[PDB]
């Protein structure tokens, strides 16, 4: 974060190869930045030879111009043959040197990043941590690349040019050198926007990208509260910055570009002045002052192209300061380590002893208070207590995650404290509540736990945990492909899993922290069947929740304010009634789009592409324009005239030359400003509409796994800002393109044909050279990070459940791991160095060869007779030139295609057309609805994969007051139900009904306002208090009265007036922390605004405490009432409390009763309640 760090310690990693390559580099770049102050010295004396003849022959009225052309086609042909090789030297040697020393500083940062204990991880953000790896290290790589040998090739030619300029006439470079500062400053700041080009600023773009975020990750409740509209308002209000702000980025960056030609033309004007004024005294000649402007003009333009270079080391340094303070830190508790204590034999005796802890970020509060234990070998542990009283913390202080401050922990009589880490965390076997899996096969994350291990003793740890029918009857058995961060699997399965894992290290001392997890009701069954059948001859302990599987435990140790007190079995706790007796009474592809249709979309703001337009032809006539009267100027002092003549001429020329810089610099600013205001006004009106269509089409279009949450907000931030590259820039491109080459070509062919024809072959290398060098300067070849996705991924996987990596011993697997997936790129970068070095070489070399095919094809036409020197220049620097400028215009514009595909999407989305349209007015609201929902003969399937039914036929009938609850295993149709009748989905077959009235002819905006639901899992908006709560009956405005009485309702009226600015936090964000209890509550109260005639809930209670969980509950019970409540919990939640129940076996319905039939009789409800 530090930019002050010496330089040399940044070339840390240098080998002597590096070291070598550097020094051979900066040679080879000092070289080739000594070339084009010096060709317009051969060039000068060239001008000298054709004037001097050019005298004679009209005195007279040729012939050496045929020899001594011969001499300078060599000199063109050596210096171009230098840029040959000292070209690709500089680029290829420094590409190689920065390719090298980052690979070390990649694998080197990693090490640092895994030898970090836990705590460390604590303090420095994971995310953070994660961005510093693929951003800090490319900015180092920029740094210390080819941006080294770009300042030491600018700063030769500067210091060549002033030279050239200061020993050939000193006089004309004191009046450049006058304004060099203004030039050069100009030439800086231009440099520095084409630096910072083809990067897509979103910072103006966060504050919409937030919103569309939340709202679409979220889209369900959205759709459910009907607030479609409000969320487009808001996005429209936060979509018009952005819009402001890139039209003030397109207007700089032309103003930038416009300045630096005014300033060239106007340079180019003052130093013709004095120059006529010279070559009419005799003091210099028209070759020397070309010579002296031309290299003093190029140097003074060209020390402003080092400044990236400066600002890029710069950052380079400050992002390197963090990393290398990483990698020079000394973990007290390193895995790593060097070898330590370990014994061969360890029984196995856990020790406690005045264990005093704090957590390290948190140290001034403490946890611990004593804790002390003496269980031996082959005992088990549990832990009873409140929530807070810290029962994880000794779980992670088993194994060594921690450092106790005061005491000390032992086993089998040596303290912890001198233990080989590796031994310690290896012989520690662990579970928690998320399984976390690896994208890895089920096998490969089997081996994970343990590399050294056959697939028989994973068919033996498979047998011992239960997944020996459940992996065989999945596809691919053991080595069944994880994908989607293993979205084929649930929570169960993947528990049992995770408990074979466990099972397969075959540790010595066990350790459970919360493995119920609450996992329904069968999945949580067999899960104890699991963990009573892994613990046989393990020490261990056993957290559990729901306090009734503790039951049964050697010592049932009560962790309650800090040190505990409670000891003992079941009994004596029964005798002492102390928490646990308490807490156990409180349990029991697309086709391409014609570019018309694309057109059409812009069109109605056609007077901006019209003065666009208009304003292109006016900037691209004007390289032609530029060679016409560089021609002239030249030709007046290569014929024979009177000197007042060659002056008054002179003089019209240079005021020619600043009507071009000043026409120049307003066409300039003129085409940025109309063609950025249509660019943004069609970006800011595409994501409007595209938001928009996206909000009407139903659930199902987001179900489909292309259409993820990530995926539409990239469609929506980046295609949207694409599209306007395929009209406006496309336009000003082709008619620049045209409006330049196509009269340079025109012009040429009048004056002079075989020459023209002789250049129109090297046109096409010309403008690739041109494209190169422009696509090389913005750095376009060096902002791409791909081929490191698979190394991305393998670092992100392994940074972010570091927790679960450090616990299971792997830090070598995955170090090697990232190396492999690091060594293919680095040949494939070091192989493309030479490639682009050489390409680069090449086309910069023949702009220097073009000088001498050119002047001696011109020097044997003008010695035959055939055209002048005057034609040959214009030929030339129509030509040439023209095509020079062809390939930079070509190149600083967006590409066309990558608009054109994304253009494909936003037309496909922007027309796309619903089943269930969100917008139809059409519908029949009656006056006021009883709520009588029914279902028949139901039968659907889901969108994504319509191939094993969900439902079968569901038979249903409620009338209102009566409460109806629905059982069943987990995944089942209840969410599906629920889902289905409020209409998200379309059922294939059958029929509902609402009071006599078929759900097909209400209205769709009517039924999701006239009813509120309870989502399974808490999802909150982040804008206010009062906002959220009001977010319920839209369309009125909802007063506070509602919203206080709701509140009390819902039991939450109390929370909120213990919270500072009452009913104004920023929930969801900042330290609300409503934990699930809260927030649960705020979500029924939310649920509660709107009196809806029929409520809907799902499984609210599904991870919570043994506290907070009791007052959701009871506010449930109470906002019931007289409603047509439908409710789905866990057992006897709230089964008991309702009148009916439903039982799901398969999709389809199996029995219909009361509970005193269900009871009674041995069904299957009375299987799972038993
Ligand atoms: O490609 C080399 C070598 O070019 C030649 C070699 C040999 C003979 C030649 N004869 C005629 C013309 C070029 C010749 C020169 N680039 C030309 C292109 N510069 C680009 C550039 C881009 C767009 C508009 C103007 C400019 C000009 C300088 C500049 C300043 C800062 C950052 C970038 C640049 C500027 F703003 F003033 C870099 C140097
Ligand atoms: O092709 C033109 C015009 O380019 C464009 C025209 C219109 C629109 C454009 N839009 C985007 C990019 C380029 C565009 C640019 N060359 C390249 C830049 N000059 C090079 C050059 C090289 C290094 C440092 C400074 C310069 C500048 C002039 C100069 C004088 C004598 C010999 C060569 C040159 C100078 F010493 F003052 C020639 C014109
Ligand atoms: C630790 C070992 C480090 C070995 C370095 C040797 C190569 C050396 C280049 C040293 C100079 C090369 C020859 C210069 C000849 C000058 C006439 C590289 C210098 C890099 C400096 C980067 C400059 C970037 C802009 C800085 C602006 C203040
Ligand atoms: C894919 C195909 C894309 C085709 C795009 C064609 C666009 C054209 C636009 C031309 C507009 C008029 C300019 C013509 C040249 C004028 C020259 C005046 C001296
Ligand atoms: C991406 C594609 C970019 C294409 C840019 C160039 C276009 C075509 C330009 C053609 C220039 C000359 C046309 C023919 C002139 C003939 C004069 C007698
Ligand atoms: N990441 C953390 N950083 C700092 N303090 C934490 C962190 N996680 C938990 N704590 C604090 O540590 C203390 C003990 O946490 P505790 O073991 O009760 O956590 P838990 O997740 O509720 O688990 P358990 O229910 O098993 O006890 C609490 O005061 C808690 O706020």
């Amino acid at each position: 974060k530090k930019p002050t760090v010496s330089v040399f310690s940044m070339f840390r990693y240098s080998n002597w190869l590096d070291k070598l390559y550097m020094v051979v580099g900066t040679l080879a770049a000092i070289i080739h930045g000594a070339g084009l102050p010096l060709m317009m010295l051969v060039f000068g004396e060239m001008t000298d030879i054709f004037a001097n003849a050019g005298n004679l022959e009209d005195l007279m009225s040729f012939m050496n111009l045929e020899e001594d052309m011969t001499r300078y086609a060599y000199y063109y042909s050596g210096i171009g043959a230098g840029v040959l090789v000292a070209a690709y030297i500089q680029v290829s040697f420094w590409c190689l040197a920065a390719g090298r020393q980052i690979h070390k500083i990649r694998k080197q940062f990693f090490h640092a990043i895994m030898r970090q204990e836990i705590g460390w991880f604590d303090v420095h953000d994971v995310g953070e941590l994660n961005t510093r790896l693929t951003d800090d290290v490319s900015k180092i790589n920029e740094g210390i690349g080819d941006k080294i040998g770009m300042f030491f090739q600018s700063m030769a030619t500067f210091f060549t040019g002033f030279i050239v300029g200061f020993t050939r006439g000193w006089k004309l470079t004191l009046v450049i050198l006058a304004i060099s500062p203004v030039l050069g400053l100009s030439a800086a700041v231009w440099a520095k926007i084409l630096s910072s080009f083809t990067d897509k600023e979103l910072l103006a773009y966060a504050k919409a990208g937030a919103v569309a975020e939340e709202v679409l990750a979220a889209i369900r409740t959205v759709i459910a509260f009907g607030g479609q509209k409000k969320e487009l308002e808001r996005y429209n209000k936060n979509l018009e910055e952005a819009k402001r702000i890139g039209i003030k980025k397109a207007i700089t960056a032309n103003i930038s570009i416009g300045a630096a030609f005014l300033l060239i033309y106007a340079s180019y004007a003052l130093a013709f002045w004095y120059g006529t004024t010279l070559v009419l005294s005799g003091e210099y000649s028209i070759g020397q002052v070309l010579t002296v402007f031309f290299s003093v003009l190029i140097g003074a333009f060209s020390v402003g192209q080092a400044s990236p270079s400066i600002e890029a080391f710069a950052n380079a340094r400050g992002a390197a300061y963090e990393i290398f303070k990483i990698i020079d830190n000394k973990p007290s508790i390193d895995s790593y380590s060097k070898s330590g204590h370990k014994p061969d034999n360890i029984k196995g005796n856990l020790e406690f002893r005045n264990v005093h802890f704090s957590y390290p970020s948190r140290k001034e509060v403490k946890i611990l208070k004593g804790l002390n234990l003496k269980v031996q070998s082959g005992q088990t542990v549990a832990l009873v207590g409140n929530s807070g009283c810290g029962k994880s913390t000794t779980v992670q202080l088993m194994q060594r995650l921690y450092d106790p401050t005061e005491g000390m922990v032992s086993v089998d009589g040596q303290d912890i404290r001198t233990i080989n880490v590796r031994f310690l965390r290896e012989i520690i076997g662990v579970v928690s509540q998320e399984p976390v899996l690896f994208a890895t096969t089920i096998a490969e994350n089997i081996r994970y736990g343990r590399e050294n291990v056959t697939m028989d003793e994973i068919e033996k740890a498979v047998k011992e945990a239960n997944a020996y029918d459940f992996i065989m009857k999945l596809p691919h058995k053991f080595d069944t492909l994880v994908g989607e961060r293993g979205a084929q699997l649930s929570g169960g399965q993947k528990q049992r899993i995770a408990i074979a894992r466990a099972l397969v290290r075959n540790p010595k001392i066990l350790l459970l922290d919360e493995a119920t997890s609450a996992l329904d009701t069968e999945s949580e069954a067999v899960v104890q069947v699991a963990l009573d059948k892994a613990r046989k001859g393990r020490t261990t302990i056993v957290i559990a929740h729901r306090l009734s599987t503790v039951r049964n435990a050697d010592v049932i140790a009560g962790f309650d304010d800090g040190v505990i007190v409670e000891k003992g079995n079941h009994d004596e706790l029964m005798k002492e009634k102390g928490i646990y007796f308490k807490l156990v009474t409180m349990q029991t592809s697309i086709p391409p789009v014609s570019f018309w249709r694309i057109m059409k979309l812009n069109l109605t703001e056609w007077p901006y592409f019209v003065v666009g337009v208009f304003c292109a032809i006016i900037n691209g006539g004007l390289q032609p324009a530029f060679a016409i009267i560089f021609s002239k100027i030249i030709g007046v002092f290569t014929r024979i005239d009177d000197p007042e003549t060659k002056r008054q001429n002179s003089n019209l020329f240079s005021l020619l030359f600043l009507a071009l810089g000043i026409i120049s610099f307003i066409t300039f600013f003129l085409q940025g400003f109309t063609f950025g205001k249509a660019g943004e006004i069609l970006t800011k009106r595409l994501r409007y509409m595209v938001f928009r269509s996206m909000l009407r089409q139903d659930v199902s279009w987001f179900d489909d796994p292309k259409n993820t949450t990530g995926a539409l907000t990239t469609r929506l931030a980046n295609d949207a800002a694409q599209v306007k590259g395929a009209i406006g820039s496309r336009l000003a491109v082709i008619t620049q393109n045209i409006a330049n080459l196509g009269t340079g070509i025109i012009i040429s062919f009048i004056y002079g044909w075989q020459l023209t024809l002789l250049l129109l072959a090297i046109v096409p290398i010309i403008a690739i050279a041109g494209v190169v060098e422009m696509k090389m300067l913005s750095g376009q070849a060096l902002k791409d990070k791909k081929e490191l996705e698979g190394s991305g991924k393998i670092a992100t996987e392994a940074i972010e459940n570091f927790r679960t990596v450090v616990s299971l011993t792997q830090e070598q697997k995955f170090e090697h791991m990232y190396a492999q997936s690091l060594q293919v790129p680095y040949r494939n970068s070091l192989r493309k160095a030479h490639i682009f070095g050489i390409t680069f070489s090449f086309t910069q070399a023949m702009m220097y060869f073009s000088y001498a095919g050119c002047f001696r094809f011109g020097a044997y036409l003008v010695a035959h007779k055939l055209m002048s020197f005057e034609d040959v220049l214009l030929v030339f620097s129509a030509v040439v030139f023209g095509a020079m400028a062809v390939g930079q215009v070509s190149s600083f514009a967006p590409d066309y295609a990558k608009a054109k595909i994304s253009a494909a999407h936003i037309i496909m989305i922007i027309e796309k057309t619903p089943l269930i349209d969100s917008y139809s007015t059409e519908g029949l609201m009656p006056n006021t609805l009883e709520g009588n929902v029914t279902f028949g003969e139901v039968v659907f399937n889901y969108p994504t994969r319509p191939d094993i039914p969900v439902l079968q036929g569901l038979s249903l009938e409620v009338k209102k007051g009566q409460t109806l609850a629905l059982v069943g295993s987990s995944g089942c149709g209840k969410s599906t139900v629920v889902q289905l009748l409020e209409r998200f989905y379309d059922p294939l077959a059958g029929k509902v009904l609402l009071d006599g009235k078929e759900i097909k002819r209400l209205n769709v905006q009517w039924l999701r306002a006239h009813l509120g639901i309870v989502s399974q899992e808490p999802i909150l908006f982040d804008c206010s208090i009062a906002e959220n709560i009001a977010y319920g009956d839209n369309s009125r405005v909802v007063s506070q009265e509602e919203i206080v009485r709701a509140a009390k309702e819902a039991n939450i009226h109390a929370f909120i007036e213990s919270l500072p600015n009452k009913y104004s936090t920023k929930v969801g964000d900042k330290g609300t922390q409503l934990s699930g209890g809260q927030k649960q509550r705020i979500a029924i109260a939310r649920a509660l605004v709107r009196q809806p005639h029929i409520l809907l809930l799902d499984e609210a209670t599904s991870a919570l405490d043994t506290e907070s969980e009791k007052v959701v509950q009871e506010a449930l019970d109470k906002a019931r009432e007289g409603r047509t409540c439908i409710v789905i919990a866990h057992r006897l939640s709230t089964i008991q409390n309702a009148d009916l129940i439903v039982v799901f076996q398969n999709g389809r319905v199996k029995e219909h009763g009361t509970h005193q039939q269900l009871l009674a009789q041995k069904g299957i409800y009375f299987s799972m309640v038993s």
